[PDB]
């Protein structure tokens, strides 16, 4: 990649400073790091998640679903994005579409998925089932 070079040391770089911000609880740095880093490289989804992430940590979950959604859009294979979509759903009171999320994480992972993502979706299926629940008139 010689005619990107310049281009992709720099998105990565942005990235790095952008994860050493969210390592730091600096949500407001990371989320500019990684929007530089989208206009510097735009095909990343992983800047996308990432920043989603963090877009999360400070309760911006409409952004943090905008964010997840172009991480799909841009890597349907990749499953952090539709991690990511099904904690900002789970956060705002969707748990039925976070559940669907973190399902295709399941389906995308196969025998690979990870104890974690179980629980996830376990955790999603319950708060629908906490949801109904609670339904008062
Ligand atoms: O547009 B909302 O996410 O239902 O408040």
């Amino acid at each position: 990649m010689e005619d990107d070079a310049e281009t992709k040391a720099k998105a990565e770089d942005l990235k790095m400073q952008g994860n050493k911000a969210m390592a730091n609880k600096d949500y407001e740095l990371a989320i500019n790091k990684y929007t530089e880093a989208i206009k510097v490289l735009p095909t990343n989804a992983i800047y996308y998640a990432n920043r989603a992430a963090a877009h999360s940590s400070l309760k911006e979950y409409d952004q943090a679903v905008k964010d997840a959604e172009s991480a799909i859009s841009i890597d349907p294979s990749y499953f952090r994005g539709y991690s990511r979509l099904g904690f900002a759903k789970y956060a705002q009171g969707k748990p039925e579409e976070a559940l669907e999320a973190y399902k295709k994480v399941l389906d995308i992972e196969g025998d690979n998925a990870t104890e974690a993502m179980k629980r996830d979706y376990e955790s999603a299926k319950k708060k629908v089932e906490q949801s109904l629940n609670l339904e008062k008139t």
